[PDB]
């Protein structure tokens, strides 16, 4: 499994480029993996990846909640390893010859799925949470070995992780803005993500190492 | 929203100068193309503005978001930056996540389609059992504009029946993955088309002879 220094994941979510440089740049002491999404990508451009890789030297993984058909998502895929992302997450909901075209792009270019199970958010409950366990169950099945889960629900993190089984790289997505507790989320996730209590702090760096500091002895 | 042929081309090709040249032989026949990543992602967002440099015609963004509210938002904000008209949704991560694309879509003058059910055979396992309630959230939600599947005709005239005739449907899955152009027309307002257009040894032929099999519903 990929080694997350920190146990942190910085989601680098603002738009401007020079915003989301400067912010990485400052927590990179912290944070060797960040996860790059569409926010970032749609406003400045796959070559965003290349210019983090260049500039930090971080892991990148892109968030790019791949829901389509085999077909699009093998091309989906295929694009975003091409641009430099060492890994990508993929929605299970749309079904599993959805995650094998994924899984396939993903083994043939020496990359890493990660398969994105329950959501964090409230509406997260009306179709995915009934869903999740099989999900997960269908990614085990699938040979799938990284995983997302909310760090909003630890109950549902918890299940999830039994699921998954604790050979199984889980992140959880949901501390700080959304509400989870970091100490919390670490007992079942092998890395937390956090975005804006990070990037909209005043100070990054500082918040980042808050995070930490509250998690030391988990590391 | 007005489709000419009632065909919209799926432009997923990767390489600008094939997706330009191949959009230009069949822009007689269309006035409405989809953009989705896997054109995106290869050739950047540019590629929607020069689309309408081009052609001027109207650009439904594919990209199925799927995210958390806040950043569904951000997407969209993005999205209709660029220049699309339209942006797809997926209905399955609920209904705040819809909310947030139609909050942005209302103040930037765009429409949002929800994608209800899908059409490739893993839509049986978890979307094709929650698309109904999908569609009547849609409906609760105010969604004029919807997707399903042109490969389950019968799932797509549940769809049209929970939507309503007012509503606009459009369908994917029509060729390439085995459904039929005219069938898939007695319930949306329009079809999706991809490979069968543009991996054609000649795609204006490909689209002439589509729009000739269902000439009658013109
Ligand atoms: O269930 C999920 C899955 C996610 O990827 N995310 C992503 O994780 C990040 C959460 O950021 P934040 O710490 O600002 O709430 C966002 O990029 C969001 O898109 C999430 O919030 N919930
Ligand atoms: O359920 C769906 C929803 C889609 O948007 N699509 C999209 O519609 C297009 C279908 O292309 P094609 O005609 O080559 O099968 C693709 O861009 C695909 O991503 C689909 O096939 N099924």
């Amino acid at each position: 499994v990929m080694d997350v220094m920190n146990r942190l994941i910085l989601a680098m979510d603002l738009m401007n480029r020079d915003d989301a440089l400067r912010v990485t740049g400052e927590v990179r002491e912290y944070i060797d993996t960040v996860k790059i999404g569409y926010p970032l990508v749609l406003s400045e451009g796959m070559d965003i990846i290349a210019e983090f890789r260049k500039r930090f030297g971080c892991r990148i993984i892109a968030d790019f909640k791949v829901a389509d058909i085999p077909e699009t998502n093998e091309k989906i895929c295929r694009a975003t390893f091409k641009a430099g992302a060492d890994a990508i997450i993929v929605h299970g909901f749309p079904g599993a010859d959805s995650v094998r075209a994924c899984l396939n792009v993903a083994e043939e270019m020496g990359r890493e799925v990660f398969l994105l199970t329950e959501m964090s958010h409230p509406g997260a409950e009306m179709f995915i949470q009934g869903a999740a366990d099989e999900i997960a169950r269908m990614g085990v099945d699938l040979g799938v070995k990284n995983y997302v889960g909310p760090s909003t629900r630890p109950e549902r993190l918890s299940r999830l992780r039994e699921i998954i089984g604790q050979d199984s790289f889980l992140i959880s997505p949901g501390a700080g803005a959304q509400g989870g507790d970091p100490g919390e989320t670490l007992r079942f996730a092998d890395a937390i993500i956090v975005g804006r209590s990070i990037f909209l702090a005043d100070n990054p760096a500082a918040a980042a190492a808050g995070i930490i500091e509250s998690i030391k002895d988990l590391l």
